[PDB]
This record gives structure tokens, sequence and C-alpha cells, in this order.
């Protein structure tokens, strides 16, 4: 327990707009990142030290402790520079890109952790979903301290875009992308893959090509993935295209996967979501920007997946995990069953 | 609160199975169960009562939904004396469930008119409606199973045992639903859009889809659907010279009954989607009716959940809905959803 973890853990992440995060486009990205990091870092190292004693004690989670760790104080490190001293801003470049390099691993990582941790040990419910609750968190908080940095290093360090925002991203583009990318995998493994019936419909602007504010890699990492499971389900069920259709309303941009795989029992569609990280952290994406990711199954015929995002950047907040009071009682924790 | 609701309110209530409640038609042994089960689900609704606000509960309509479950609580208890055998007793006591459903009939009309005294954002208003109505389907459907089998004159449908169809033609009601919201929509829009209507089996590949179920619990809830689908349909395409379909999959899995409702009535934010569940909640003026009083979905969704189904609404803002219900496809399985008094409940308060 650093005295600079528990220092910086007791402030509340601040959550970012995808508006804010285009005014990137240094001095002040690097004062609010020096502070922010080692912030949200010493959140979720303080709600990791509450997991299970023998979680915790995994050589993968006390990797990603040591990780986050070294992160947070390479970067209070920069807390003694001035932001108008212009090497420790390039310096503060290279040190977010060594904490990217650093934490590269950590999805898979923590992945290992959780795995070994269930395997060998007994999991009471209370836990197994305090489990799926520090994941949700702990993932969503790489989300955002991965989009953070990878926002500064794109902008201080593509050029249509605004660091990894492409404030008119062409999301057709991204649905056909990422379905192109799962179809080539489907081929690899199936030999034959789904085709795609895209339909796209402009309620905010009709017949006009549907553009929103949005990071498309997060937007073709949850598309791959729901695109792996629709073209998986479809060829081992039965080739039915995956339908897909692309709609801008005034609120939020709604993107349906839909594909005639068999579908799921609706006893089952949650343990989808449970931690198997794809369709999890893709709903975390989706959330991420105040967004959302459903699944739907009609066991026998096939299944829907939903993505909502925000049509509005100004709206597209991050949704960040705190480890405030809160949070810590949601661990402690009417209808007959 | 008498004595005996206090004294069953402590009890929990015993939730059935739709095969149990099937069972009872293969008559003491229902009196047995109903004679207690019904005062302790009488009595745990009864005690959530009190904790509403006090502008609510001083309602002459909330005060007479709460004489009207004391006085039936009362009259059931009156049995708790006699003889399972005594043959007279068993006649009185389904002449006393008619009386208790009759006097029952308004509950929801009369528990809606007290909501429009004390007014969709009061979350205790919501938990407590979803438990209200919840225990009256439930407290319904336990009396009505009763007299429908055992009463001389109240049979309900022949081919049903008391309120279950264990044969339900699912296509069958979806239709007949189907069709009692468009005779509704088209008194109101003199249009109303055509049904394209799927059936998969993937349980029993082109065989008719049939399950053990309450029609008229899955018909009230098709028709709050389609009430709502040809509704949006109509109205944002009424400046198009068609309507599109309503399409309609009926699939019967190993585990589940699903249906998807889909329109392109426009669809709604994911801002207000939770709030459509929300009772009272209408784009839709209070009616003194299509739309209006804001129950189709809760209610419907009270219903899918009562045996362990559910409704979700999925929608496209900007092109249209997808609602589903999924009922499982198990009479064994599809047990009684049931709230209870206890520490949690009045915690959730
Ligand atoms: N299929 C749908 N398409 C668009 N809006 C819907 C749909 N279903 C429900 N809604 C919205 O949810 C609200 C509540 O509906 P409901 O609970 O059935 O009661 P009511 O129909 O009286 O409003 C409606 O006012 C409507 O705006
Ligand atoms: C868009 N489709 C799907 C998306 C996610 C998961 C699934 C899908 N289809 C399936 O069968 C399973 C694997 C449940
Ligand atoms: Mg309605």
């Amino acid at each position: 327990v650093p005295r600079e973890v528990e220092h910086f853990s007791r402030y509340s992440p601040s959550p970012l707009s995808m508006k804010q995060l285009l005014d990137f486009g240094e001095r002040t990205s690097f004062a609010f990142l020096r502070q922010e990091l080692p912030v949200r870092l010493a959140n979720i190292l303080k709600e990791i030290d509450i997991l299970p004693t023998q979680l915790v004690n995994t050589s993968s989670v006390q990797l990603v402790k040591s990780w986050y760790i070294q992160s947070l104080m390479d970067l209070v490190e920069f807390h003694e520079k001035s932001p108008d001293d212009q090497k420790a801003l390039s310096d503060f470049v290279d040190t977010l890109i060594k904490v990217r390099n650093r934490h590269h691993n950590v999805v898979p990582t923590m992945a290992q952790g959780i795995i070994e941790y269930k395997d060998a040990c007994t999991v009471d419910p209370v836990t197994n979903q305090n489990l799926q609750y520090f994941l949700d968190r702990f993932y969503m908080n790489r989300i955002s301290t991965r989009m953070l940095m990878n926002q500064h290093i794109l902008i201080f360090s593509n050029p249509s875009h605004i660091g990894s925002i492409d404030p008119n991203c062409d999301v057709v583009a991204v649905v056909q992308d990422a379905f192109e990318c799962s179809r080539m995998l489907c081929d690899q493994y199936y030999l034959s893959s789904p085709e795609l019936k895209l339909t796209q419909v402009n309620g905010k602007f009709p017949d006009q090509p549907i553009h929103i504010v949005y990071v498309p890699s997060h937007l073709h990492h949850m598309l791959f993935e729901l695109f792996k499971n629709a073209m998986r389900a479809t060829v081992e069920h039965q080739l039915t295209p995956i339908e897909v259709i692309v709609v801008l309303g005034k609120e939020d941009l709604t993107i349906k996967i839909s594909d005639r795989g068999g579908g799921v029992p609706l006893r089952i569609i949650d343990r989808l979501f449970s931690y198997g990280y794809g369709l999890p952290i893709s709903r975390l994406y989706a959330k991420y920007f105040q967004g959302d990711l459903n699944l739907y199954s009609l066991s026998g015929y096939g299944t829907d997946a939903i993505i909502y995002l925000k049509a509005l950047s100004s709206e597209s907040i991050e949704k960040l995990p705190v480890f405030n009071k809160s949070a810590f009682k949601h661990y402690q924790m009417d209808w007959c069953i």
C-alpha cells in the first residue's frame, strides 16, 4: 500500500466527454493527465486490495499491481516538472508510451489470475458477483486510461483523426470493416462465412451519411466481437446472412446485429457477459461513453445484438468506476425464488 | 392492521409452478392450500400498502382496495376452522372465492385512480406497484384456478384446466391479440399495420408451437405490445403512403418460448427506455383507450415475469422497436414470481 497510491486513490476520477477529448488537438493535457492517470490507477489499485487474498496473491494480479504501481510512480514524478518545461512535455509522452507498453498485457494477465483463482478456489456467490463487478470496473478503468494516454500520445508525439477520435466517424464503414475482419477469421477456421446484409437509416438526417463523433477502434472492437459470435453461431448452427441495421436517431446511434445461429436460452444469456472476455469487454466499450450493448436471443432461431452509442459528443461522457464508500459497500452487499 | 393481517404477513408466499396449478385439475387439496395461501398473500401486500406515502394511502381509492383486501382476507380466514372433508365448506369456499374475485374485479382501475390522484419518477411507487400488481396477478390466478375447476357455474374455457391451457396455441393467441389491437388501431387511425408472422419450432421443427401457459396472460402481453407497435408504426409513418407490417416471430426452444414483435414505428431514445416501463408513463395524455394509462409495458412485463419469463424492449431510435417476450417452455420451471414483505422489501423502500 504505497503512499502515492493511497493519496491519489482519495481523489475521484474525473470523467471527460468526447467533446473535451477532441479539444486535445499540450501544457494543459500534461497537467491533467499527470494528475488524472495516477488517480485512476490509484482508485483501481485500492479496489484490487479488497479482492479475495488468494486472487490478489496470484502472480498475474501481482504483475498487474506492480505494473500499475510502477506506472503511477512514473507519472507522479512529473508533478515536480513545470507544464512550461517543453522537455518535460516530451518526456511525458515517452513515459505514456512506456506505460502503454507496460500495460500492453494487462487484460489477459488479469484474466489469467481470475481463471486461476476460479479454477483452483471455491467462489461463493457474493464473491463471484464481486469479481464480475470488479472486472467490469477494472477493464473499464483500463479502457479509460488507455483512451486518455493514447489521445495525448497520438496528438503530441491518423492525421484525419484527432488522436484516436474520428469527429465524423463513418459508422457504416466501421461496421463493414469489422464484419470483414471477422469474416476472415471465420473462413480460416470454418472455410465459409455468412454474408452481410446491411441497412442504414438516418432518422436525424434522412438519406444522408451516418456520422458521429466516436473512437473507431472502440466501435471496431465491439462489432468485431459481436460478428465473431454471430458468425460462429451461424456456421455451427447451420448460411443465412448476418443482418445489420445502422440507425442514427436524435440522441442515439444504434447498431443491431442479427443472426440465425440458433440462439441461446435466456438462462444462459447472462453468462455471456461473465468473466470469454470479448463480449463483456465489448459491452464495456459501449458503456464507456454512456452507450450500451444488449443481447436478446431467440433460443432455437437466432440472436440479436444491439449497440447503443450517444449521437452527441457532449453526452458521450466517460463512465468511470470510483473506489468510494458506495463501491466498497457494493462489495459488502424481496421476491421469492 | 388487524391481527389477522399482522399474523399472516409473517408467512412468506408459497410460489406454485404452472404444473402444480395444472395438477389441481387432475378439491380438498386446493381448498387446504388456498385458505392459507391467499390470506398470506393478501396479508403480505396489505403490510406494504401501509409503507406507501401518506398522501397515497389516504386516497379513497387505496383505502377502498385496502378495505377490500382486508375483507377478503377475513372471508378466507373464516374457513381455517372448517375441515377439508366438509363438502359444504368446500362449496361455501367456492362461493367465497367468487365473492372475493368479484370484489377484487375493480382493484387495478381503482389503484390506478389512486395513483392519478397522488400525481413515474417515484422509485418506491414503481417498486410497490410491481409488487402490488404481481400479487394481484397471483391471487387472481390461484382463485380463478380453484373457481374454474371446482365451481358448478364457472367452467372457463373447456380446453383449459382452470385458466391454464396445457396446449396453448401460441400463434393463435398472437393472431387473436393482433386482431384485437388492429380493431382498436383502426378506430383511432382508420388504418393498422398488417401482421407478418413467422414461427420457428427449434424444439420440434415444422411442428405447431404449443406450451403450457395461461392464454389470457399471454393475450394481455401481446395485445399491449401490439397496441404500442401499431400506434408507433402509424404515427411514425403517417406521412408515408403505406404502413410497414408488424413482424412477429414465435420461436420455441428447448427451455424458452420467445416472441419478438418488431415494428418500424420510429423507436425511442435509450434514455427513456426504462421510463417506458414506469407506471403512468405515456407519451399520450391520461384518458378519463389505445394509449395513455402507461400500464401496458409494466403490467405486460409482470405477466411475463410472473412465471419466470421476461419482457424486454430494444429500440432503434429513428427506425423502430423490438419487443421480446420470454416464456418458460416447461411448466415445471414456470414458477410464480411472488413479492414477500420482509426486511429486504422494507429496506428497499
Ligand atoms: N413499440 C414502441 N415504439 C415506440 N414507443 C413505444 C413502443 N412501446 C412503448 N413505447 C413507449 O412507451 C410508453 C408507455 O407505453 P405503455 O406502458 O404500453 O402505455 P401507453 O401505451 O399507454 O403509453 C408509450 O407512451 C410509448 O411512447
Ligand atoms: C449477434 N449475435 C451474437 C452476439 C453475441 C453472442 C452471440 C450471438 N449469437 C449467438 O449465438 C451468441 C454466441 C449467443
Ligand atoms: Mg401501451
